[PDB]
């Protein structure tokens, strides 16, 4: 066939129930998930192709990273909260891994101060057990699939994408491929 397990993506042998519909795993320390964010800008393209009525989730992981790895997840809860995700993203992204100026816990709310996030609104946040929960809920969907690595993408708790089986002489071409192999599965 065209698309082919263990070619665009594998099937996982324990299946997961209930879980989003397209669900991926990023680290502000996972060079991939650098490109993928800012340039091949993954998550979007593969919106602009999932059919009318998907929900599509991103979380970030603690295996990287150590100590503020586990910060950064509790500030990506932070910033899934409070809705802010599209504000944070590439400061993050830059001041971990391009600038290097992200070394504490402290850092990483400067990020959100200057993105205009109110200092108390972000303690608030947080501190509060609705991050807690969101905290335990990004842990737990990584821990579900016995994940590994990242980047990573998961099609309704059965499929992962499997990008090192398409091209990259042309990087338009490899985020096509890889939105139309979501498209497929979603449609699976």
């Amino acid at each position: 066939a065209q698309y082919e397990d263990g070619k665009q993506y594998t099937t996982l042998e324990k299946p997961v129930a209930g879980a989003p519909q397209v669900l991926e795993f990023f680290s502000f320390f996972c060079p991939h998930c650098y490109q993928f964010e800012e340039v091949l800008h993954i998550s979007d393209n593969v919106k602009k192709k999932l059919p009318e009525g998907v929900k599509m989730t991103k979380y970030h992981v603690n295996f990287m990273g150590g100590d503020l790895g586990k910060d950064l997840t509790q500030a990506w809860a932070v910033a899934m909260a409070l809705g802010v995700e599209d504000k944070v993203t590439v400061p993050l992204f830059e001041g971990v891994q391009k600038t290097q100026t992200i070394r504490s816990a402290s850092d990483i709310r400067d990020v959100f101060i200057n993105a205009g996030i109110k200092g108390e609104e972000y303690d608030a946040a947080w501190n509060s057990f609705v991050v807690k929960s969101l905290v335990a809920q990004q842990e737990k969907a990584a821990a579900d699939v016995q994940l590994r690595g990242v980047p990573a993408m998961f099609v309704n708790g059965k499929y992962q994408l499997n990008p090192q089986g398409m091209d990259t002489s042309n990087m338009d071409v490899f985020v096509q491929q890889y939105a139309d192999t979501v498209k497929y599965l979603s449609e699976k």
